[PDB]
């Protein structure tokens, strides 16, 4: 019965309630590059999260990108199967967890040509993915949602991630 908090001394994330708050909050679509020489414009999708299993207090995310290279002589579409790494972090005031620091851990790009200029391009990619990721939260603790989180909200003493989940304490 809904009335009763699933969990009294602490609030619980999983890999699944992340990826469908990524999944809403996720809007990456950002140019990366050097205008006129290298330039792409890369939307990335599906992000699926890893909680706590290499790195036990680190992240990790699989995703698609689809870019659009240009250059001053014209342009080429390609695909890219990124896999990427973050430091979940909580902030108190904003009751809410980002993925910092996010970076490419590794890339495969389609087509051949293209993966040269990808790995010239990473440093890019790897600045404007924290620089998204540091500012939009992977996950908003909400007032109007379970009693377990809206108490999470209120009383956060930080958050520790364990295999599988994130756990937010009241204690
Ligand atoms: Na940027």
């Amino acid at each position: 019965h809904h009335s009763h908090m699933n969990q009294l001394t602490q609030y619980t994330i999983t890999e699944q309630e992340i990826n469908q708050s990524l999944a809403k909050h996720n809007n990456f679509s950002k140019d990366i590059g050097l205008p006129g020489v290298a330039d792409a414009h890369i939307v990335l999708t599906n992000l699926t999260s890893q909680i706590g299993r290499e790195e036990p207090n680190k992240v990790t995310l699989t995703g698609d990108a689809n870019l659009d290279m240009n250059s001053l002589f014209g342009s080429q579409k390609a695909t890219m199967k990124l896999k990427l790494k973050a430091l979940p972090v909580f902030d108190k005031e904003k009751g809410a967890i980002f993925l910092k620091e996010m970076e490419v851990v590794d890339a495969t790009v389609q087509p051949e040509k293209m993966q040269t200029v990808m790995q010239t391009l990473l440093p890019y990619l790897n600045q404007a993915l924290r620089n998204y990721f540091n500012q939009q939260p992977a996950y908003v603790l909400r007032e109007d949602g379970s009693q377990g989180e809206a108490m999470a909200k209120k009383l956060a003493k930080g958050i520790e991630v364990k295999p599988g989940e994130i756990v937010i304490p009241f204690t």
